């Protein structure tokens, strides 16, 4: 599984030194491959980088697939996922270099366009969350698509750009906002 | 121009590339100059950054004041305030820029300062319209910094995370969310 080696050696050279400064050569030394072998199971270092990013998608559903059995109804898992993006982001290590890669590559409509149906992967859990919601009498959402990607980016949104205030006073923030939302729907 | 030179050079490199993507170096020869010159008006890169980010802000919360006329409600100054920044060529095209300078400056002081000193000038358009809907009786909201705040954040949201699909799917979603907001205030 050198596949495996290398994704996992690549992620943490990137946590540790970023994107750009990340060379492939450290990670074929480093995962004791080739340039080859990685060459046949990547292409390039972008796409090596998709590829992990695409796996961390993996674990943060499965991730979610546990924690989401905390909430009963599905109002509660729209609150409770929101928080978890908000404080999961605080400390995610990836996080420097994604916005490293991204800030470089959405000029690209090659990489750009992965990027969208990875972006669209995480937008699921809200069409879940939305889908059921509906089936229960929580709420009425007939463009459920489309609130899906609204509250996806309103929420990164939230995350995003906030940083600087104290943590709590964010937690607070995105839960009021959970709660507005939710209420502009029924 | 001198300094009113330099400052177009850099907001050109900024939004083309990434804050970092583009340094001094490049500033200068695009902008025929030297080193020296970025020094007494412009002291550190962040600073001609920082200094960018000011002027953008400026001219495009002065553009919004020169459009909200079209206007006759608070609710129909939110909707056009959220539909005109998918549109406009101020600030928000410096979002992805933004985002790496703070981070790759969060560990310092001299930024937590700036960097939100210059919020309060990118939510008063909303705090605006939300007091003054209040007086209006538009609506009740009894926490205005904080909805100001969410709003300015999940609206930077949507403009920042869908920039790269059919533009009139965007002006779409940002109806459906400005609809969504407003619905849940009251
Ligand atoms: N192994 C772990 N411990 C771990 C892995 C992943 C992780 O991920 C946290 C991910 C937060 C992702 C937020 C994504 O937000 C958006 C994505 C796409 C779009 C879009 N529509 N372009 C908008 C927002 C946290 C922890």
């Amino acid at each position: 599984n050198l596949k495996d080696k290398i994704l996992g050696v690549a992620k943490e050279l990137f946590i540790k030194n970023g994107y750009n400064a990340t060379t492939t050569g450290e990670i074929v030394k480093l995962s004791e491959s080739s340039k080859g072998n990685l060459y046949y199971h990547f292409k390039t270092k972008e796409n090596l980088f998709l590829e992990i990013l695409n796996i961390e998608e993996s674990k943060w559903q499965e991730q979610w697939k546990k924690e989401q059995i905390k909430a009963k109804t599905n109002r509660e898992k729209f609150y409770l996922y929101n928080e978890l993006s908000l404080t999961t982001e605080y400390y995610y290590p990836l996080q420097n270099a994604i916005i490293e890669f991204y800030t470089e590559y959405y000029k690209t409509n090659s990489i750009n366009e992965k990027m969208n149906k990875l972006e669209n992967k995480y937008i699921d859990a809200y069409h879940v969350i939305f889908k059921e919601g509906n089936l229960n009498g929580e709420w009425s959402i007939n463009d459920v698509n489309a609130v899906s990607k609204i509250a996806a980016n309103a929420v990164n949104g939230i995350v995003t750009f906030t940083h600087e205030q104290n943590i709590n006073e964010r937690i607070k923030l995105m839960n009021k906002f959970s709660q507005i939302f939710l209420n502009g729907l029924s």
